[PDB]
């Protein structure tokens, strides 16, 4: 059995300064640590940083005064950030540039009174974050997840509005929410394309190619991944059989049997060596050497800020 | 005389990357290594460079066959690059990944023969690597570099019609400029904003916050540095004395004489020793402890390309 490596795959930029982050923190300042919401959205990361004395809670009131506190690669809203402000708290911010970049755009707007909406699936912690950027009644803040959302949307003056997206989502179902948008409000402006990080394109890209020649993709991430998910779901509609998975410890042997090639990625959240461990339990079932794909070369780093330098 | 510094100021992360890809290039394969064009605007970076064997050219003829070559952080159009593939040459890109990330949007057009706009400085290496991305007759590239350029520009097809700009621009120039265009091709598309990018809006935005403070501004770079030069302008437009410096050497008495605060800042191609010999000269001549300004905290890096590494 052939194991085909898709590349790009794993960490990203913002996850690798998030961790980091959470890491430096504990190594320079002991424990405890108190983290908002998962840091990265990995079981295998979070249970590993929870195991060295960090403490993930709901709510900031939930955190010691003369703590240090750190919001999560995902992004938080302005009132949980003001909130953090106003405690006796040392905060370090774990979001993604990425992520920093939308929330300007639509603080932005709002201080415009100008509406605006937003590209997202409801729930998601990026998509509460971006969303509170926005706080000025006389405009509005729209969330809108398919073309069918964006043909029932209504907005006040659609001749100021503009448009932002979640920096995880699919390729190819947001372009087809913006080109619904375009149609239905002529004067709407946006980037040049979306605000899907290149992250997110390339790990797509890569699985594309991955799933041209593997017949069973697996895809190292956990469930409440998004960026995760959706690289499984585009090798499942390119007819593929892909797994969601954790670890290797997750692989069933009815899922390999017989096949002659399989390939294996990981979400941006997901560690390295979760993909080793895979590979490895992937050989004891029959497979070879790993061969990793050629890819587009990632030379974006994000260095986590000055006081944490270990 | 008290001594302040813009932050933040000097090196960014396509500087760094590009002159750590010419350094690598020298200890891996020894001399010589070729250059497009100097690989940053900077005279101490380049003159030391030479000294350890990069030979800078403008032409891909002047390079010999079986030559290594490197393309400035500025950028080159595909003209050049294809003559440099159509070549015997091993090519490695300093392209600045900010530069790189125009070039795809212009190729998008010329391929899809919609006209665009770029917004620079006529002459400049990145403009013609830019301009140089478009090759579609059916469509056009035009550049403008003011509101009057605007104002006289007809276009083909304003239906289609998009818009790019120069890295290193004025960050409240190119605002007036785009202003212009959008009142005059009101379907015209692009960025949010512009292209101009982080590093030089953040020490744009530095220079400001300095020259509200000091009475005399110091700017490390090179003439021919384009993002250097928007430093000194910014200052002098806020009705401060700001000179343009390559170190330490060209400071004249005159300039800081009797003067209360100065200040220091760098530009993006200025390594920071450079800097400490200015502040050196500075104190020589009355100044006092440099004090660093509050400032935005950079923290993006661009590896070198693994061949490279
Ligand atoms: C922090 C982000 C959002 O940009 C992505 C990194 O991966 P996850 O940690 O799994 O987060 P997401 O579920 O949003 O893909
Ligand atoms: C390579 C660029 C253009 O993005 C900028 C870095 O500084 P310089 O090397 O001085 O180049 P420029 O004159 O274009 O500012
Ligand atoms: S997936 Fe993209 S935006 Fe989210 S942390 Fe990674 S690099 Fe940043
Ligand atoms: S000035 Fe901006 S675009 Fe030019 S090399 Fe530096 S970081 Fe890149």
């Amino acid at each position: 059995m052939q194991i085909l490596l898709a590349n790009p795959r794993g960490f990203c930029a913002g996850v690798d300064r998030a961790i980091s982050i959470v890491e430096n923190a504990l190594a320079i300042y002991g424990a405890p640590i108190y983290v908002r919401h998962e840091v990265v959205h990995n079981r295998y990361v979070v249970d590993s940083l929870r195991e060295r004395g960090a403490i993930f809670i709901e709510q900031i009131s939930e955190v010691p005064d003369g703590a240090i506190l750190i919001f999560s690669a995902h992004g938080v809203s302005q009132a949980v950030r003001n909130e953090a402000k106003s405690r006796d708290l040392t905060v370090f911010d774990a979001t993604c540039p990425l992520v920093t970049k939308v929330h300007m755009e639509v603080a932005r707007a709002s201080r415009r009174g100008e509406e605006s909406i937003l590209i997202g699936h409801a729930g998601h912690p990026e998509v509460e974050g971006t969303m509170g950027q926005y706080s000025n009644p006389e405009g509005g803040m729209y969330l809108v997840e398919s073309p069918d959302d964006v043909w029932k949307l209504t907005v006040k003056n659609e001749e100021k509005l503009s448009f932002m997206t979640q920096t995880t989502l699919s390729v190819d179902d947001t372009s087809d929410v913006i080109d619904a948008l375009r149609k239905r409000f002529p004067k709407i402006v946006g980037p040049r394309k979306d605000d899907i990080c290149y992250a997110t394109t390339n790990r797509q890209e890569a699985v594309r190619a991955l799933a041209e020649q593997a017949e069973v993709v697996l895809v190292v991430g956990s469930k409440n991944s998004s960026n995760s998910n959706r690289l499984a779901e585009l090798a499942q509609r390119m007819g593929k059989r892909a797994f969601l998975i954790d670890d290797a410890k997750d692989i069933q042997e009815e899922w390999v049997k017989e096949v002659k090639c399989v390939g294996v990625t990981a979400g941006a959240s997901a560690p390295d060596i979760l993909v080793q461990n895979v590979v490895a339990r992937l050989q004891q079932l029959g497979g070879g050497e790993a061969i990793p794909l050629e890819g587009r070369e990632e030379n974006i780093v994000f260095e986590v800020p000055k006081e944490l330098r270990v």
